[PDB]
RNA sequence: GGUAGUAGGUUGUAUAGUAGUAAGACCAGACCC
RNA sequence: GGGUCUGGUCUUACUACUAUACAACCUACUACC
């Protein structure tokens, strides 16, 4: 079997997310909400936030992936569209990362398989610790494909090592959240480019993955740059950031935001509330007063992006640099003038 | 079994209403409105006019009783306060005649039987083309039958001929559309008042169903009163109505109003659309410009009303009289000046 | 008183508008609609097509003018911008035909009378059958005023015999629609100049209101011309039309739409569901095929539009006329080829 | 290009559909409706009942096409999903006749032109007017083209007689609405099958179109079965209907209906109000009282339909017939009895 | 430029704020939201809070004003109307903070310039970082002006320390949050009178900004008292409040609220989310389970209330004292026992 | 495969119009000396 | 006159988007050989 409303609002209460069961709860839907009667009384269950219509999305909410799934930015770099026999939910938006389904719900669905001829001229996410989808993976002619484990005739590609789950992100300890990408474009497996992983941390639970980092979030500006030779690198500018002019100068390293909250609080007001690589903020700091409209803040670990800095050579008056951040080319703006750096800023 | 909206949807779309086959459809609730995808493309169903949820007011509608049907006037003067298992819904405002079910939809039942101790206290309509609501009615405390037959131990009231059918008001031949009621309060069975019934015609679909009203429609007013000796009875004004005034004068019987829209159309904006013995009417006449705030339009038989108005007893300046309409009392303001009659309209 | 939403409720279910009685009832309030609880069941009272929140614009509607009001195009072309008092409803659109009011709703009032400074800057409406309003006219800065008599040191201007009363539009008898305007700007009164006022009209309920009119829809089109000397002013497609090429051709008066109307039948999309002088139609004839994108139809007395089409001194090739229509000049796209007239369609 | 919000809206004001005029003019959207301000007061300009965002819609309805095209039901019997850079509007529902469009509104583009990959899987209406797109059917893998005249290299298929214009059905004069089909199925150019056209009728305005409906609507059923030479072919019951049992029987043709209607009014509630060769009607007779959950309605010219029902080979007691029917298989639900006919209903 | 919906939201995909570039981005309006097509997916651009329409609410919201600007509170006592050519967003419920806009969205532009004559009975507000709105203020009949530096030929008055950015309020450092305001008035400029500046904390990131609220925060009630002598001033009620009752007793400083806030936590319940001098509270003490309906609570600098009461001349049993705080009076209700005081609070 | 013709994706050129979270310069305004 | 700070414009170097014009590559559809 039965696929509902109301057998999908019985597992809501009775599990919080569609299992199985069968069963049937009173509903209601009033303005996008869907209320249930409880003991007598309605009780919401869920708001809707997205575009879908009211009972659509209460199903695509239901039947959302609860196992450790990759970041949604990952899956847009990728260049997914659609996936495969589950719904990935991008707890930023509140709505489904993708806007189609496949053999999820009957009012989106465009197909109840992946191997359609619908399908084909689409990127299909395919999991790995679901029976069967490797093989799936293998005769689709366009998909991305994660895993685990590692696959017999495939060059894995590691991921990141944390991952969404259920909207928090975490590195998995119990469970393996560390999962191997295949790509496949046109039927041809390609292997994707040696890449830097971003960390997905946030200002509030910050915690510092390394040694540096800590020396960062602990020793001073002066100190830190001296320990590690960051001279000639506009360090103070592009991380720590320059909280003295009427706009706010660099400041586009997560860390350097999580090292001036802990001074000063200040709020980051996020104009587009999705998930991608390179993160534009409206930076208000609440201490000077100094605001910025674009904030290009991309979250890097701080061992790979003094690699990146010093991976470029700075003769010239001015160059775009292409990095591979998550599966994805990223624009920096080498802005540099005698050898020492003046900005060092990515774009999106 | 089944009893979800996706299932609800599916009998619409292969059978109009809810007859309870097993199917499923893809359902979008946009706004109040419950669309279908049908060849790709979505198809409004139903658009939600009451005030109950939009997934609750949707299975209501398709649980309709779509067999000839009492008139909502008649039940609601009957007490009527709920219906047992089935809907009958007002066509007049979109909405269900009553605001709560038994044994339809899970949101809204109140109870699955009506012999459960809640429902005790209230007046539950009994159906009798259904095998078993009888012995029912017999069990319940409060509870209104209707039979086209008869029932044995009780004695029936006649009906009105008339009865709704899918919104539509008709005197049934095929099917037969005139029922015997029966009233039970407090366990005590209780005969209904000698009455007289409305009609329930319309100014657009109006014919005529007697001889006088006939002679009603095609002879001159003057000519109409002689026949019938309707002297000294205000029937110019009260039938006819008096297009001269600022303010429309009398004009309470639906066929005058037949009368005078064949002649000059004009617009009945009703504020209070529901179902009920006496109509009031925001009337404009779009000829003469006259405007009434409030017309008391009661549709009465014109053989029934010469017998209530000569059965009238013209003889004090005011008086309110009592006349059983509906299995229910309707009071009218009659007003007569020495001699003749100078106004009777319903209140 | 007591201003509030549900002694307005209570007005409207026993007297269908805002009298002014005490009292109150149960009131709802779900999407735009406005439901009472009238024995147990809600009923619902008022839906909200206004861009005003759902009890705004209630009371609005509750406490329009039902008195015979000018009709709204021709309060806009004389520039009025709020009504003093009183409530304006546009039938057409189902909304206040001005977005504030003065002393209606406390919700949307900009004062509570019109002689307050911040009124002062805007063209009034003041009528002329409620007492006292007739001196607030003289000491505004700007305002329009009605009146069906007339009004001591001021030249009255006859205005159209049509009225609208509750959105019908009708030439009142019993009740007297003809009024005259009185405008005022910037505190001295100015004269309205001599305009041809329009019949408004529709297709469906078409009467002729002329000997011309009765003539042209009954008489052949070469008839016409010949017997009133309508011969070298293109009367065969300016009125007549043509339908005979893939866009319309001509077809600029109201009266001509009925002649074709009754012959073929077609439908007139109205994508600006508005009241004015000239009105834009989505024209699409059902028989031949012809379609026109934008079709200026104008409803004029076929007597004056005669006047107008040979008061029009054809001597050039092409001129702009300017022709005072409803208190606002009109300007009317002339082509004259040598010797005759080619096409004369406003803009 | 420009491509807002404001200044489609400018386009419908101006023009009454998009042309590619520029400039722009204030809107306000509000719930489903799209407004816009014309001398201060907002006039509605377009109601959303669609699916689809409100801006959307609204941009989609301005972007119709105003030419004659193709009725909707043959569009989706030919297989069309996509119309290439215009929008067909089905006028049935208020809502565009296909989901997504190609170069029309940025917010539901899958590409810019029909010959992109993505378009490739997709059966894309072409249209022959319109300078350019002979070429692109040509190249296109999946398409479907109508042009007026001929295509050189290609195998024309003449269409309907008749063609929508702006929501109405006509048979052209002054515009040629015969168009000439052409589909290409994976890159092969497939011939289409004869079909009979469906004449897409309505009981309001109902016109007979050859001599034998004439008879139907004039003559009685006894006489015009005589006439034809209908014996033995169950035209009482199919045609006619049978109203004398508590289930209506029969009556499976529009034409049917119109008789029917001009005798005794009736209402037909459509659940379905959709466009389709094959319509289901939830009839409810007003006089006799017989109504019938589901009547398949399905309007045929009586002069195809006696040919249709003569070639049948009735030697089974019951056969599913498979019948081209406006580009489309129709299955014909078939009983026979020993000797003659049983029922011939469409399913 | 272009001003239209979509090239509004360009600028906010793009910049965070209407900058004033050229480009165009899908957008669907949806319920109050304004999603936009970013790689393929819908995202959330804004949530309309306001009472406006969905565009034009979305419209204003991308052109607000990220410079610091005065808070809302300030700019309501000084009697601001409208803003010239920006938008002034009140973050604390999400809607523009002043009805109508001047230049900036044409759904609600009254006029394109602050200098036209239906702007003259209004004070506008008038930057003075943005050249040239400095003369338009000269100019202008009605209107406040905001400066950073100084102007020639007015007196200052300085203002308030902190102001709001982006919806924080804070003491700028790197830009100058301290502006000069200057009151010009039917043409004519007065200066504004002296007054005390509310600092506008709260209780979760509240920092003392001088020695004596460090006292406050850490030194007992006795303590606090005997240095700065508070004796026979109700300090103990007035600002630290009475947790003993079944109501709360004083505790209308915000600084009071803190020290208590950090002891046991509790919940302001705030019935108007609206930002003034004075706000009222729902404050329920989790601890005592001491409620109060309503708590007049008024942030002030210590060292200024210190000032005030200690100025109060307390000699009378009650009096009210009118106060010049944020440029308005306030009326603060003093209740004085004989030989100290009792209760001091606002009204 | 070629010619006579109509075309879509990739790339390049030309005339243009905008932008880029760094820096420099010019003009205007404000503050201080 | 100098310093600092804002509003407007230009420049530094590299790239992004939109409009028009032209060319090349990969190739798509008809007429004839």
């Amino acid at each position: 079997l039965e696929m509902s409303l109301e057998n999908v609002a019985f597992n809501v209460v009775n599990k919080g997310h569609f299992d199985g069961q069968q069963g049937e709860v009173p509903v209601s839907i009033i303005n996008n909400t869907v209320y249930t009667k409880v003991d007598g009384v309605d009780v919401e269950l869920f708001e809707n936030k997205t575009t879908l219509p009211v009972n659509v999305a209460f199903e695509l909410w239901a039947k959302r992936n609860i196992k450790p799934v990759p970041e949604v930015k990952i899956l847009n770099n990728l260049g997914v569209d659609i996936a495969a026999n589950t719904v990935i939910w991008d707890y930023k938006r509140d709505a489904p990362a993708h806007i189609s389904t496949i053999g999820v719900c009957s009012m989106t669905d465009i197909a109840k398989k992946p191997t359609e001829t619908i399908c084909a001229p689409l990127t299909v996410f395919f999991d790995g610790r679901v029976d069967g989808q490797v093989d799936l993976f293998r005769n689709a002619r366009n998909g991305v494909l994660i895993t685990e484990g590692s696959v017999k005739g495939l060059q894995p590609s590691v991921g990141p090592k944390q991952a969404s789950l259920n909207g928090v992100t975490l590195i998995g300890e119990a469970v393996k959240t560390q999962f191997n990408y295949y790509k496949k474009v046109d039927g041809v497996v390609q292997q994707l480019p040696e890449t830097y992983f971003t960390q997905s941390r946030n200002l509030q639970e910050f915690k510092p993955r390394s040694q540096m980092e800590i020396d960062f979030l602990e020793l001073a500006m002066d100190e830190f740059i001296e320990r590690y030779k960051l001279e000639g690198y506009a360090f103070e500018a592009i991380v720590y950031g320059d909280f003295s002019h009427s706009q706010l100068g660099g400041l586009h390293l997560l860390i350097g935001l999580a090292k001036r909250f802990k001074e000063s609080p200040f709020e980051l007001e996020d104009f587009i509330p999705m998930d991608s690589t390179v993160k534009n903020y409206f930076i208000t700091d609440a201490q000077t007063g100094s605001s910025k409209c674009v904030c290009s803040v991309i979250d890097l670990l701080l061992d790979d992006f003094v690699e990146i800095i010093k991976s470029q050579d700075l003769s010239v008056v001015s160059k775009v640099v292409k990095v591979t951040i998550d599966y994805t080319e990223i624009s920096f703006m080498l802005w540099c003038k005698d050898g020492h750096v003046e900005t060092f800023y990515p774009k999106l």
